Order: structure tokens, then C-alpha cells, then sequence
């Protein structure tokens, strides 16, 4: 009741194996990639591309800076995934739970991002996660048009 789930597929430009390599072991490049979105990326815990690490994260949503602190759950690399759990930050005034699936297909045919979340609202009144999903997109056509 409390629990949702968001997917969007988005087709890429981009190399996807870059994309991974992005989002497993390179994640700190998005703050150069999609610098009006995310101001900061710092490792607090563990090391890069590695489960277990702990990551912070300052970024912007609608002209509003916020925080969160995010734990990677899950690596998968045959799938090319990756498995966030926001454990800290603004998301957690407005969800108990939050976890973040980024998940790369590098057919190399043509390549695209999967992004799933899976949440649980602190309240029936809370919102789907639209915006944090457009928020998504934008850091991925941000970072698929950076080569440029
Ligand atoms: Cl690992």
C-alpha cells in the first residue's frame, strides 16, 4: 500500500560500458558530466565499485540543494547493475525506504539504461518519486552528451 515501484528506459548514445564504468567504479564524474544536478559526490566508506561502500551525495532538485547517504547494496556485473540504498538525507523525511537499481544493457547494437526504484512511503499522502526519476534521466542525457 505504502509500497511502490518506478522503471524508466531510457536509450542511450553513449558507449554503456562507459556508463557503467560511471556508475560502478568512475561515480565522482558525474559531478563534472551534470554539474547543475549534482554538486558533490564523497566516498565515506569502502572503495569505489565495491558492495558495501557508503557515498554521499549534494545535489540540487528544482533549484533546492539536498543531501543523501547511500549504501551500494548490490553489484551485478554480467547485468551491468548496480544496487543503491538511500539510508540518509531529505528522501528520508518523505520515504522509510528507497533503493536505487541503475542497470546498463551494452548489447552494443544499442545500448540503454534501466532505472527501478523500489520504495516505501512513510505516508499514503506522499508523492511517487517523479521528480527523482525526471531527476534521473537528466543526469543520463547529461552524461550520454558529454563527449560532444
Ligand atoms: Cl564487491
Amino acid at each position: 500500500d505504502l509500497s511502490g515501484k518506478m522503471v524508466k528506459q531510457v536509450e542511450i548514445l553513449s558507449d554503456g560500458i562507459v556508463f557503467y564504468e560511471i556508475f560502478r567504479y568512475r561515480l565522482y564524474l558525474i559531478s563534472e558530466m551534470s554539474p547543475v544536478n549534482i554538486q558533490g559526490v564523497d566516498l565515506l566508506e569502502g572503495n569505489w565499485g565495491t558492495v558495501g561502500s557508503v557515498i554521499f551525495f549534494k545535489y540540487t532538485i528544482d533549484g533546492k540543494e539536498k543531501t543523501a547517504k547511500d549504501i551500494v547494496e548490490a553489484i551485478d556485473e554480467e547485468t551491468k547493475s548496480v544496487t543503491f540504498k538511500i539510508v540518509e538525507g531529505d528522501l528520508m523525511e518523505l520515504y522509510k525506504t528507497f533503493i536505487i537499481i541503475v542497470q546498463v544493457d551494452t548489447k552494443g547494437e544499442h545500448n540503454s539504461v534501466t532505472w527501478t526504484f523500489h520504495y516505501e512511503k512513510l505516508k499514503e499522502d506522499v508523492e511517487e518519486p517523479n521528480t527523482l526519476m525526471n531527476f534521473c534521466i537528466e543526469i543520463t542525457k547529461d552524461i550520454e552528451t558529454y563527449h560532444l
